[PDB]
């Protein structure tokens, strides 16, 4: 199945945020419309924070989030989590190589920000 792909209420900021734990360079790319609204890069096996950002949603609602290492597409795990009925979570794991982690990048999205 799709992995990384969230549908948000339409015209609603949002935080993404990205931390690394590989030896790989991790790339981070945050599309809203299908259209790149955020890059992040780096490396860490400390869980650094290698970008945040806040966007909006857009007309669609539809965000995506890609991960790569050296231009090799990461394998995405991903779900969405809603607590008291109100406040979201869309979440992303992604592997670059063969121990299954799932923790090379890791993504988190949250709503409604303010
Ligand atoms: C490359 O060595 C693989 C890679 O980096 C490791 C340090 C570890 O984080 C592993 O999970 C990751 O896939
Ligand atoms: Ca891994
Ligand atoms: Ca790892």
């Amino acid at each position: 199945a799709t992995q990384g792909v969230f549908t948000l209420p339409a015209n609603t900021r949002f935080g993404v945020t990205a931390f690394a734990n590989s030896s790989g360079t991790q790339t981070v790319n945050v599309l809203v419309n299908n259209e790149t609204a955020a890059t992040f890069s780096g490396q860490s096996t400390n869980n650094a924070v290698i970008g945040t950002q806040v966007l909006n949603s857009g007309s669609s609602g539809k965000v995506q989030v890609q991960v790569s290492v050296n231009g090799r597409p990461s394998d995405l795990v991903s779900a969405q989590v809603i607590l008291t009925n109100e406040l979201n979570f869309a979440l992303v794991g992604s592997e670059d190589g063969t121990d299954n982690d799932y923790n090379d990048a890791v993504v988190v999205i949250n709503w409604p920000l303010g």
